[PDB]
């Protein structure tokens, strides 16, 4: 169909942007709904690196107009920061990039809030990427926080931005004795690229929906993961948005009834980034070898993720809450040598019962147990492959397995970084 | 199709309580997806009067199996009282409604929070119902809030909810000056219901992934309107939810891509409760004549609606946001013995340009000013009218100019607020 989603179906960092940047060579559109620059999205052009965070994966490509819908969180700075970064490599970001007036900022304030929060915490901290994301979404829904539009009068907007940070210092200091936000540094910072960022604002839901109309190919791209997302997700250890399908729509304005397929990233091994339940996680020497084999490390943060193997109940829980068309199965490659590969089937709760469903909510997943399917491995290379071909039969039925557990397609496999490291056996443009 | 969504295409109040109740005949399944007891749904048969706020409106129907899914703040007190006016009344809802552990709680000081929060806007009040929606998405958001499946262990919930309050009181006394909230009524109140409210717990994800499977009939149930909001209503005048249809799969787990029908429930005129833009405001007799004639009274908080004509502009952006299949027109017989009628057709915008588009954030709207086109009213009853054949050519020419000018078709008359005074010209379920 003309309206592709791709999102991440496990943990965050399967690959999105690779993906979405290899797709859009078709798109008109590449749009952004949910969560800010806490995502890390990696793309590699005949070895070049670009690592995008608030910017769409869609911005290296001149035919494609890329879109930062209302769903986003959006930091000044860090557009500013990016924007600079990406405009000094060749890349005209403003001619290319637009984003809605509906978007909530995220300010300085809201980085010594996510700061202070985790510090709250303690030893049970979420282990968020302290960018802010969390209470500029709180911000949001309590109906105080400041969106792009409120910059379009630099007078009003001085005077909001003054009560909120009235309210929110008066927490940092009195509650939890941590150093308050500077407002007039705020208001000089964010005064110092309005007119740039005010620029680029236009009409999402309307221009969407014209271009729905007119058959033009729209790619949404999601960040972090399912099992993140703020209501079906492991909470409290989640982002604070919905990474589901169901993001798409109140984060960009486009009618639900107009998504044609949903493409799920998923990785062939699993990592988490962030405390939080992983059932199948790896404390051996196999999760130290997907971990560097794979350069498991936040592009964003640079923490060490966990890794563990690929948890097919969990991704099952992925395929219905997004209602997903087909997979994309990333890093095969890093599979590479191992004598044999395993792939959770079930879970054998903490009463004895052996189940295919997840459970909701962090503590409910405590004491749950991981139930392995083992395969052979394959010691062969499949890095770079282009053709299923050239991909031994060990790796093919891990494939077909995969497939067989899920219920669900895999239509494209990646096997490594590059965007030509890749296999589209059917693009989602016209499938 | 098999899945129905039935929304407020306006600001509420449109009359989803009875077009639910009266499509749900057919359906296995009636789902709250968003909002909590903020709303107020009124349903009549054979002239007995229900009003629901939490308990969704296919509450009276045997056959129908209730169900308020993650989307949905959920008060325990609000359940409760709900429960038992319902239950004194003949109707068994511990039998028949089913709910998410996913749902987060709506507890005494998130009301106190409420309460305070718009105090501290003085005059530029968003003139909330005072129910605590706003802070408990907040506190989900936040990822500090209490959720259904927390109930589950009496023992680690006290704990959670002794710190959540330590936090949330210091602000109340501190920050606000206002009375605390007590920890211990909050306990004892909450653990009294405990046992009632987790024995309707089921996996409402996997129930409707389910039952999607089997193609049964499934009628997911708005609350609020359109124009309020979260991301795309009149912010920061919008409550804190997605009432557009995206907020479906966010709150149930239902897969985006299995909506097969988008009803919007449009109101013959116009009605606002709560502070905010309102273009087509009538503040005349006419407008006196609405709100007498139309017994325009919040269901919730029986505070007085402001009137206005139907206003196409706002209702087009209601069209493509929800990407609409039809309308139910409500509330015709409320026009009747008007000399003439009017709906707005394009806004006059403060710098002199005519759009047939709306404003985002509130702000925007100011010195906005309707473009009304006039047409001839009806002295002719409409009331109770069960066929388009007994309607006069005035109502009908009424009825194809909102059809032409917002190219969706009405397939739904309601007359009445009887259940039985309405026309179905095409039912969503095998439309
Ligand atoms: N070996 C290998 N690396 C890949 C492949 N696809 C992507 N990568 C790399 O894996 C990492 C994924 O992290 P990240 O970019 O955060 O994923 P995202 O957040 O989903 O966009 C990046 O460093 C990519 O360059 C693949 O098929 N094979
Ligand atoms: N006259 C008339 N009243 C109606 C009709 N449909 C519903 N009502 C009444 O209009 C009011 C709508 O308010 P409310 O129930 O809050 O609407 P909801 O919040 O969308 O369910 C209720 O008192 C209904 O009984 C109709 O077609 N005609
Ligand atoms: O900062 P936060 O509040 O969102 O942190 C809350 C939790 O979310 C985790 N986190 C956030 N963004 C991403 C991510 O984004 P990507 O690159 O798009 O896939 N990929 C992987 N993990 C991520 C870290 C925290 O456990
Ligand atoms: O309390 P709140 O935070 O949601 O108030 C924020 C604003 O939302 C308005 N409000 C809330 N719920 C409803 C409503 O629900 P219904 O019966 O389902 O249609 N119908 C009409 N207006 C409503 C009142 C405030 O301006
Ligand atoms: O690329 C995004 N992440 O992995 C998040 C992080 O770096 O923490
Ligand atoms: O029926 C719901 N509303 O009209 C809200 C209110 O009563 O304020
Ligand atoms: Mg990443
Ligand atoms: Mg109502």
């Amino acid at each position: 169909g003309n309206n592709v989603v791709v999102l991440g179906t496990q943990w965050g960092d399967e690959g999105k942007g690779k993906i979405v940047d290899l797709l859009t060579e078709r798109a008109k559109y590449v749009v952004r709904y949910q969560g800010g620059h806490n995502a890390g999205h990696t793309l590699v052009i005949n070895g070049e690196k670009t690592v995008l965070h608030l910017i769409p994966s869609g911005i290296l490509r001149e035919n494609v107009t890329s879109i930062i819908g209302n769903g986003v969180v959006l930091s000044p700075a860090a557009l500013m920061k990016e924007m600079k970064e990406l405009e000094d490599r060749g890349i005209p970001v403003r001619e290319r990039l637009l984003l809605s007036e509906a978007c909530p900022l995220i300010l300085d304030y809201h980085v010594a809030l996510d700061n202070a929060r985790e510090k709250a915490r303690g030893a049970k901290a979420i282990g968020t990427t302290g960018r802010g994301i969390g209470p500029a979404y709180e911000d949001k829904v309590a109906r105080r926080g400041l969106r792009v539009g409120d910059l379009f009068d630099k007078e009003t907007f001085a005077e909001k931005l003054k009560e909120v940070m009235e309210y929110h210092n008066f927490q940092l200091v009195n509650y939890y004795k941590a150093e308050a936000v500077d407002y007039q540094k705020v208001l000089d910072d964010t005064m110092a690229v309005a007119d740039i960022l005010t620029s680029m604002v236009v009409d999402v839901s309307d221009l969407l929906d014209q271009a729905r109309q007119r058959g033009d190919f729209v790619m949404f791209e999601g960040a972090q993961g399912t099992l993140l997302d703020i209501d079906h997700g492991t909470y409290p250890y989640v982002t604070s948005s919905n990474t589901t399908a169901g993001g798409v729509a109140t984060g960009s304005g486009l009618g639900p009834r107009y998504v044609d397929y949903v493409l799920g990233i998923l990785k062939a091994y699993s990592t988490r980034v962030g405390a939080g339940p992983f059932p199948t996680e790896l404390f051996d020497e196999t999760g130290e070898f997907l971990c560097k084999q794979g350069n498991e490390f936040g592009a964003t943060t640079g923490r060490r993720r966990r890794t563990g193997w690929l948890d097919t109940v969990a991704v099952r829980r992925a395929v219905q809450l997004n209602s997903l068309s087909g997979f994309c199965l990333t890093k095969l490659d890093v599979l590479d040598g191992l004598k044999e590969v395993k792939l959770c089937v079930a879970y054998r709760m903490p009463d004895g019962r052996e189940v295919t469903t997840t459970p909701l909510a962090a503590d409910d997943w405590k004491g749950v147990e991981p139930i392995y399917e083992t395969m052979p491995g394959w010691s062969e290379s499949t890095f770079g492959v282009k053709d299923r071909s050239g991909l031994p039969q060990a790796a093919l039925n891990y494939i077909k397995r995969i497939e067989e557990l899920t219920g669900v397609p895999i239509d494209i496999i990646s096997t490594g970084p590059d965007r030509t490291e890749t296999m589209i056996l059917r693009d989602p443009f016209d499938a």
